[PDB]
């Protein structure tokens, strides 16, 4: 669920997701459209796609367990939905971490009106 | 949404909600029933009630903003749903903080089969 996702982002990036990953670019936040602005933004696009591919599940609300093994996120053994939701979240948290090096504060609060390109298909 | 709720619990208690508040007692976790075991557990019962009183809203998934003023949680100015959802979450995070003094690890992983009393009404 989004509870686990927030904690995973914090744990993997060191950043509060509410201040770094909730109103960023065209995709990191509510209502994604247009072309992702950069690699971080593309992480959000891909995560949206990953959730959209699970119409048989409830990715935002289905709780799951995870832990770490040798510093890395390992999803718990849950239902098939929990497993797939957890892997979406894990991939995104890792993506954010790998792309910290090009994170740009200038894309915070980027207005959706300028996300004006034909929205990328998953 | 649950993303903000997790961050609020962490910020107010200092504890990871996934390890302290996700499988505790009869109510802190999935599927609440029976009598709350203690004050912390009752926080979870009350939060469940608070969400249940918002059938016109989507408390687990509707994102909202909050910040702090003089160290205390202040909900952002959002829709009426966002405002009410945020206040449910704020009350619960504060409740957990106020009741840290009686938190008991013995109630972690408490089995739902023993939450066997007629479930308390909101």
């Amino acid at each position: 669920s989004l509870l686990e996702f927030g904690m995973m982002i914090l744990g993997e990036t060191g950043k509060n997701p509410l201040t770094s990953y909730s109103f960023y670019g065209c995709y990191c936040g509510v209502g994604g459209k247009g072309t992702p602005k950069d690699a971080t933004d593309r992480c959000c696009f891909v995560h949206d796609c990953c959730y959209g591919n699970l119409p048989d599940c409830s990715p935002k609300t289905d709780r799951y367990k995870y832990h770490r093994e040798n510093g890395a996120i390992v999803c718990g053994k849950g239902t098939s939905c929990e497993n797939r939701i957890c892997e979406c979240d894990r991939a995104a948290a890792i993506c954010f971490r790998k792309n910290l090096k090009t994170y740009n504060y200038i894309y915070r609060n980027y207005p959706d009106i300028l996300c004006k390109e034909e929205s990328e298909k998953c």
